[PDB]
């Protein structure tokens, strides 16, 4: 019917929202304003209170302030995975070691499972993350939610993305994930598909993928030309080099970006939608390079502009949000849809 899930497509989401009634607080829609980085010292840039009428995104949720423990929430956001075809949801994930937690992560599986769409998981840049603990964790992941029937498999093996995995040296790498090191996954009940961050130019990241063993690579970053990785005109030579080195690449495209809100310093960033013709742009460039899947920034990073999920206009008295202009809120998904389809014309 040009209608079902693809599994080889992958949608970048965040269980960081809350709100005052399920979580104490309006977790995330408040947040820190970063200070400029280049703007010296004694800088107090203040907090986005979460409030109705003043939220830490540049645009506004059609389904408002909402909790991401809220499992009425969690079944519109899996309707809206299937409108979009998208049939990975690649959680990030914190390791918060709290029952909020743990909840949460069941309660998004459970939902998942409703509508035939798999989890994996964005391993972040938790406190102290080394090869050791990661190996730890992906054991405690695998052990807890291997048998839920939402987890994702490809060809039998769970895969991971591993966000700035450029801050753990090849030399640590290897001990995890060459069949030889010292703490191997291969050929345990714990091997995975690792999907390292592709950054910056080849003679760097061709050689940083080889001696850490990672069995593949994305490129995360939703602003065409903030890193090499994120260049679309370099996929095609990128997809070349995996090919060669037998590695699965998963380019990131996005439809913007803009993160002016939490971070006023930095415009030069900014990455304007035009009705989607940018997300046209950048998806046609990933199925023109001739990839097996494809990675999504992102469903719901508020914060950063890159959400696909719908946005409604509104103006309050403290800020006039951006909104989808000339396309309806749902746009974003529905023309997502239209990719994945061309996308599958090409696999
Ligand atoms: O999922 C990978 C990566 C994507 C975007 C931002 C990263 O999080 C950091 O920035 C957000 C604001 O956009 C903060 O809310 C988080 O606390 C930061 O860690 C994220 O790791």
């Amino acid at each position: 019917l040009g209608t079902e899930l693809d599994y080889d497509t992958f949608c970048f989401y965040y269980d960081w929202y809350g709100s005052e009634a399920i979580d104490g607080q309006y977790r995330h829609w408040a947040h820190a304003i970063a200070p400029d980085p280049n703007g010296g010292s004694g800088q107090n840039p203040g907090t986005i209170p979460g409030t109705q009428e003043s939220i830490a995104s540049n645009f506004y949720p059609q389904l408002g302030r909402y909790s991401s423990s809220d499992p009425n929430i969690l079944t519109k956001h899996m309707d809206m995975f299937v409108m979009a075809r998208t049939g990975v949801l690649a959680l990030t994930w914190w390791n918060e070691q709290d029952e909020t937690e743990a909840k949460r992560i069941g309660l998004i599986l459970d939902a998942a499972d409703k509508k035939k769409i798999k989890v994996c998981f964005h391993l972040e840049p938790y406190p102290s993350r080394n090869v050791q603990n990661l190996r730890e964790n992906i054991v405690k992941l695998i052990t807890r939610y291997g048998n839920h029937p939402a987890f994702y498999r490809k060809d039998g093996k769970p895969l991971f993305f591993i966000y700035d995995s450029y801050l753990i040296e090849p030399s640590e790498w290897e001990k995890l994930l060459s069949p030889g090191g010292s703490i191997t996954i291969r050929n345990t009940a714990y091997d995975a598909l690792m999907i390292g961050l592709w950054t910056s130019s080849p003679t760097v990241q061709r050689p940083f993928i080889l001696n850490a063993h990672f069995d593949g690579f994305y490129t995360y970053f939703a602003a065409t030309g903030f890193t090499y990785g994120s260049t679309p005109t370099n996929w095609v030579s990128m997809q070349k080099w995996a090919k060669e080195n037998g590695k699965i690449f998963i380019p990131s495209v996005g439809p913007g970006y803009i993160d002016t809100r939490i971070r006023p310093w930095n415009g030069s960033v900014i990455r304007t939608r035009t009705d989607g013709q940018y997300y046209d742009a950048m998806y046609r460039k990933a199925i023109e390079a001739g990839v097996s899947a494809i990675s999504i920034t992102s469903f719901n990073q508020w914060h950063e502009g890159s959400q696909i999920e719908p946005a409604v206009p509104y103006t309050s008295s403290e800020f006039t949000y951006l909104d989808y202009e000339n396309r309806e809120p749902d746009y974003y998904l529905t023309r997502t849809a239209y990719w994945v389809g061309k996308f599958r014309e090409s696999k």
